């Protein structure tokens, strides 16, 4: 059940911004430590220093092929049976959207490609795979499906559902073709795009991987792919709440835990418990105007 935060600065917005009263500097990563580290410094007063560390560190040269030679290994690991969830935290602006869902690189498109490519693979073993997906949002507490919804936990396999939430098989490239255009259309910034909304929610990208040896051998494992509400600072308390119960959970896990104080941690509970793998993906923009904002997330990140 191993955890991992990795930090990633997005490239900045010329034209729109710039690093002139702030400075973040990124070390490359320790090896004799172990981890990645970075300071970021206010103009106002240079003599104070905030330094995080993480386990991994992306730059604005670090485009979306570049992060997922660092998640390939870790969504690979659900064709072993393991869940996962990886989460995109940051303020409105920060990059989550781009990191997950972005045309051919994003998170999820690289996942599904990546996947496929496994499965294929795997056939010459005697494995066969069946993939399918949800993808929902949760708002103000509620379940909401973007393609009566009721959490159904299984204590027998450990496995969660959703009660009529649409399901689609993921057997061609074409399928998810539609369903990720759809995904980022409604998620992403465009003039007839809910951004608003999206802002203020977060939704979730399920992949479920059921696979049978006909060795005998079986094998189901759920990708939970998260892009958070902003973290900017009763819809506002909804989000700092969830937000926060979200911190506290992955950090008791990576020392009771509570799960059933946000409907998020509840849904992913049986994914982010047992040997499951959790990665919190925290997402900064390298302007000065967001310094304030940036340090908020790379504290919460910390902790974490
Ligand atoms: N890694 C990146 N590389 C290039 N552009 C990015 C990157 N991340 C974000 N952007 C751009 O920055 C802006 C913020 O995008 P978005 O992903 O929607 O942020 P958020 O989902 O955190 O609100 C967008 O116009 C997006 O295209
Ligand atoms: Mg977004």
């Amino acid at each position: 059940g191993n955890i991992r935060v990795y930090c990633r600065i997005r490239p900045a917005l010329k034209n729109l911004e710039n690093s002139d009263t702030s400075l973040i500097n990124v070390n490359e990563f320790d090896d004799n430590s172990g981890v990645q580290s970075m300071e970021v410094t206010k103009i106002q007063n240079t003599a104070q220093v905030h330094e995080f560390k993480f386990d991994k560190i992306f730059d604005q040269q670090d485009t979306n092929v570049d992060v997922f030679k660092e998640v390939g290994q870790l969504v690979q690991s659900s064709l072993d049976g393991y869940n996962v969830c990886i989460f995109a935290y940051g303020q409105t602006g920060s990059g989550k959207t781009f990191t997950m869902l972005n045309p051919g690189d994003g998170i999820i498109p690289s996942t599904i490609s990546h996947i496929f490519n496994w499965i294929n693979k795997l056939k010459t073993k005697g494995w066969d795979y069946k993939v399918n997906c949800e993808f929902i949002e949760i708002y103000n507490e509620n379940i909401v499906d973007l393609l009566k919804h009721e959490i159904r936990h299984d204590q027998e396999t450990k496995t969660t559902t959703i009660t009529n939430v649409t399901s689609c098989k993921l057997e061609s490239e074409e399928m998810v073709e539609i369903i990720l255009k759809k995904a980022n259309k409604l998620r992403s910034t465009a003039s007839t795009a809910s951004n608003e909304h999206s802002s203020r929610s977060h939704s979730i990208f399920i992949i479920h991987l059921s696979g049978s040896n006909a060795t005998g051998a079986h094998s189901y494992g759920t990708l939970n792919l998260v892009d958070l509400a902003g973290s900017e600072r009763r819809e506002t308390q909804n989000i700092n709440k969830s937000l926060s119960c979200l911190g506290d959970v992955i950090h008791a896990l990576g020392q009771h835990i509570p799960f059933r104080n946000s409907k998020l941690t509840y849904l992913l509970q049986y994914s982010l418990t047992g040997d499951s793998k959790t990665l919190m993906f925290v997402n900064i923009s390298p302007s000065s105007s967001h310094i304030n904002e940036t340090l908020n997330s790379l504290r919460f990140a910390s902790k974490v």
